[PDB]
C-alpha cells in the first residue's frame, strides 16, 4: 500500500511563506501527513537556490531530483526515483491548503480502480465561451459534468510512467498528469475535493491561502 | 442620458440572500454596492409574494428603492423590474447574493454604455484546468480547453430595450435561460466580456459566507 509522492517544483510562489513555513513546506507536509506516503520526491530546477536552505532539504523522507524542461519531464524523473512504490501521488508545490480527508478519499482509489484519478471540484458559476480571439460571448458552456482539476493526482506508477513517456515523445500538449492518461486513451476518476484547495499563482492568492489555512 | 437603473431578482430553509455578514444581509451589501455608483439612480428589487424577511430591512423604505413582485423564473422577475425602470436607457442586473462587487469593476462595466449597442457582463477568465466527466459517470471524458473560457459574474449591463425583447422572445419561445446575457445569446446577440476581480463571489453554500466576510474586510 506504499505510495511515493512527487512534487514538480520545477520569484516562485512556492517559496513565499505563510506564517511558520513556505507554501512549498505546507504542501509537502500535507502529503507526509498520510501514513501511506513514505517519501516525497521533489523536482527542483538547477538554478533554484532557495530550496537548499529549507529544513526539507535534509528531511530523511525527501529526495530531490533535477527538474527537467517541462512539468512532465520532472514528474518522469520523480517516478524513476520513487524506488519500488507502486502508486504515485503527484502534487503541486503551490497547493498548501490540502486537507487529510480529500487526501484519504483520493488514496482510497488504489483498491477500487486501475486508472487512478484526481481531486476535483464541480463548476458552480455559469460559463461563457468567447468568440475566438474576441472580446465577446459566443455562447454559454454547459457546466453539468464540468470539473475544476485539482491535485494531488494519484496513479499506478507504471501507467503514469507509460502515459508520460508516450506523450512527451509524441510531443503532445500536456497540462496535468491526468491529461497524459487521457491522451493515451485512459479515463481517470474525479474524486470531489474541497474547493479551497487553491493554487497560489497571483499576489492575492497568498492572502487567500493564508485565510484558508487558518480557518 | 447617463442615468442607470438597476434590477435585482430576489426570489427562487433560509434563502441565502438573507444570510448576514456583520450588520447587513447579503442583499443589502449587494444593493449598497450598486447605489454607490453616481449613475445608479435607482434599484428595483424583485421580491416574491409571501416573504416577510424584506419588509424588516432598511430597504423596504429607501428613497431610491422600488419593490416589485417576484415571478416564477429569474427571467420573468427582470421583465417585471424593467417596467419600474423609469426613463433609464440602460439596465444593470445584479445578483442579490453577490455582495463583494467593487467600485472599479462596476465603472469599467458601466463604461460600455459609451461603446456598445449590445452591452456586457463582468467576468473572470478560467485559470484552472477543466475536465468534462463522461455523461452520468464520474471519470474524465477529456480536458476542456480553457482558452476563451470565462466565469460569468454580475452585474450584467444591457440597453433596456434589447434586454426587454430578448428576455421576452426567449421566454415566449421556451429557450433555456440561465443569465441575462444568455437571453441575449439565444436571440443571436454577443455581449461583451468585461474582466472583473475573481473575489466577486456568490454566497450560496454555507462555507461561502466567511469567505465573503474576508473579501468585504479587504
Ligand atoms: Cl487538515
Ligand atoms: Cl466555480
Ligand atoms: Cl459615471
Ligand atoms: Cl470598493
Ligand atoms: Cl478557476
Amino acid at each position: 500500500l506504499d505510495v511515493c509522492a512527487v512534487v514538480p517544483a520545477a520569484c516562485p510562489k512556492q517559496y513565499l511563506s505563510i506564517g511558520n513555513q513556505t507554501i512549498l513546506e505546507h504542501s509537502v507536509h500535507a502529503l507526509l501527513a498520510h501514513p501511506r506516503v513514505k517519501r516525497v520526491v521533489i523536482a527542483i530546477s538547477p538554478g533554484d537556490s532557495r530550496f537548499a536552505q529549507l529544513p526539507l532539504a535534509n528531511h530523511p523522507q525527501i529526495t530531490v531530483v533535477d527538474g527537467g524542461d517541462e512539468r512532465a519531464d520532472s514528474v518522469l524523473t520523480g517516478l524513476k526515483a520513487a524506488g519500488d512504490a507502486q502508486w504515485v501521488l503527484v502534487h503541486d508545490a503551490a497547493r498548501p491548503c490540502l486537507h487529510q480527508d480529500d487526501l484519504a478519499r483520493l488514496l482510497a482509489l488504489s483498491e477500487t480502480s486501475r486508472t487512478g484519478g484526481i481531486l476535483a471540484a464541480p463548476v458552480r458559476d455559469t460559463m461563457k465561451r468567447a468568440e475566438p480571439g474576441k472580446n465577446a460571448i459566443a455562447h454559454t458552456v454547459d457546466r453539468n459534468g464540468l470539473w475544476h482539476a485539482l491535485t494531488p493526482q494519484f496513479f499506478p506508477r507504471e501507467l503514469l510512467h507509460d502515459c508520460l513517456t508516450r506523450a512527451l515523445n509524441e510531443g503532445a500538449t500536456i497540462t496535468d498528469e491526468a491529461s497524459a492518461l487521457e491522451y493515451c486513451g485512459f479515463h481517470p476518476q474525479l474524486v470531489e475535493g474541497r474547493a479551497d484547495n487553491i493554487k497560489v499563482t497571483r499576489p492575492e492568492d497568498l492572502a487567500l491561502a493564508e485565510f484558508y489555512l487558518t480557518r
